[PDB]
């Protein structure tokens, strides 16, 4: 379930990370805004660039935290606030969030692998709440 899926990211945290952005920048493409210098890259070009695998590997460090310390995968308000508050999510809205969610349930519903993926799907769901109560527009 829940749990074991994050033991499961964390054993092979670089490649899921990557290849889960990789999959919401994709289905998303207008989220490349957020990281204009990710504009006009192919996939390999961006598992290149340095910043790429150092973002994106420290986005999944803090999310399996995160997920570590939900209860049925409700996460911790002071989770949401720390999300809300990071400076480099002065942009951000919700739906940006959704949408990271929306890519990996499908990421995970695509593997051959047995994710809990409605775990997934709640916990993305009620982290977009959190944030949203955390005062995310
Ligand atoms: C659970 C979800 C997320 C977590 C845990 C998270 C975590 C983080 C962390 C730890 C950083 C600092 C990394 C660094 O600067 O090296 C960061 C930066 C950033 N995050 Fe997030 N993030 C999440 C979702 C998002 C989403 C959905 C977006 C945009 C759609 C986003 C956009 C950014 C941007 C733009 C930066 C800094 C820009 C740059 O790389 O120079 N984050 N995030
Ligand atoms: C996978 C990507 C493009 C990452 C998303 C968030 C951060 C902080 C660095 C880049």
């Amino acid at each position: 379930g829940f749990k074991q899926d994050i033991a499961t990211l964390r054993g092979d945290l670089r490649t899921y990370a990557q290849d889960i952005f990789l999959a919401f920048l994709n289905k998303y493409p207008d989220e490349k805004r957020n990281f204009k210098n990710y504009v006009g890259k192919s996939d390999q070009e961006l598992k290149s660039m340095a910043k790429f695998g150092d973002h994106t590997e420290k986005v999944f460090n803090l999310m399996m935290e995160v997920a570590d310390r939900a209860t049925d995968c409700v996460p911790l308000a002071s989770d949401a606030s720390t999300l809300v508050q990071m400076k480099q999510h002065s942009g951000l809205t919700t739906g940006n969030f959704e949408k990271l969610f929306v890519a990996l349930v499908e990421y995970m519903r695509a593997s051959g692998q047995s994710f809990d993926s409605q775990s997934w799907d709640r916990f993305g769901k009620n982290l977009v709440s959190a944030l949203s109560s955390a005062g995310m527009k």
